[PDB]
């Protein structure tokens, strides 16, 4: 750099622990996404591979998880993978240690995974429970990580807490369609009052390939688009 102004985005391995350790220092809150729950806490160290976190919460692993760094100078985004876990010899305590991030991102606005753009299409899931059985979902809102399914009679044998739906076929209107993978992330029953009963259901995208998951962006950045321009 020769300007004041900095880059947004650190690929730089000494920038990075060296931006992990000043913030642990300065007790900067982190935010921890999974799911439909977010939780806040401090770094609790950072060594030259991995940076920690203490939690009784349960922290999935196996897949990179979104963080949130709330520095002065911004929001700091990054994802980082569980590489390890356990009691933190502080009564119910976990201690989670993850991989240090290979890229920074600093950011001015908040961008909370968990919430998903309500369209304005009519969108729908349609495939084949794992008996045969046919199944059809309204599209509710969506994001690039997964959806909100939405219909009146569903089939909840196949629909219990991380149960799967391979193949499935999200029906987008005219953006096409495209195959994936969902898995149930949780089920609620609203109820209208006619006492009228609807069943969210949320699902994770899993992927059948990369591919799917770069035209799922372009779609949702085609209508955070279409909404300022309706207004």
């Amino acid at each position: 750099g020769s300007h004041m102004t900095e880059g947004t985005i650190k690929t730089s391995k000494y920038e990075i622990i060296a931006i992990f350790r000043e913030e642990l220092r300065k007790r900067t809150e982190i935010e921890i996404f999974f799911n439909n729950t977010s939780i806040i806490t401090q770094l609790t160290r950072v060594d030259f591979a991995e940076f920690h976190i203490q939690t009784h919460r349960k922290i999935p692993s196996g897949h990179k998880i979104r963080f949130l760094l709330h520095s002065d100078s911004g929001k700091i985004e990054f994802n980082a993978a569980l590489t390890k876990h356990d009691n933190s010899g502080v009564d119910k305590g976990i201690r989670y240690a993850f991989s240090l991030p290979e890229c920074l991102q600093v950011v001015q606005r908040r961008r909370d995974p968990r919430f998903r753009l309500r369209h304005e299409h009519d969108f729908y899931c349609r495939g084949r429970h794992k008996n045969g059985e046919n199944y059809l979902f309204d599209i509710k809102d969506i994001s690039d990580g997964g959806c909100a399914l939405m219909t009146k009679t569903p089939n909840l044998k196949f629909l219990s807490h991380n149960a799967l739906l391979k193949n499935a076929v999200l029906m987008l209107a005219e953006y096409g369609e495209i195959t994936i993978d969902l898995v149930v992330k949780n089920v609620i029953v609203i109820t209208l009052d006619e006492s009228e009963s609807y069943y969210q259901i949320s699902c994770q995208f899993k992927f059948r390939h990369l591919d799917d998951q770069r035209r799922i962006e372009k779609i949702l950045l085609d209508l955070i688009l279409e909404a300022k321009r309706k207004k």
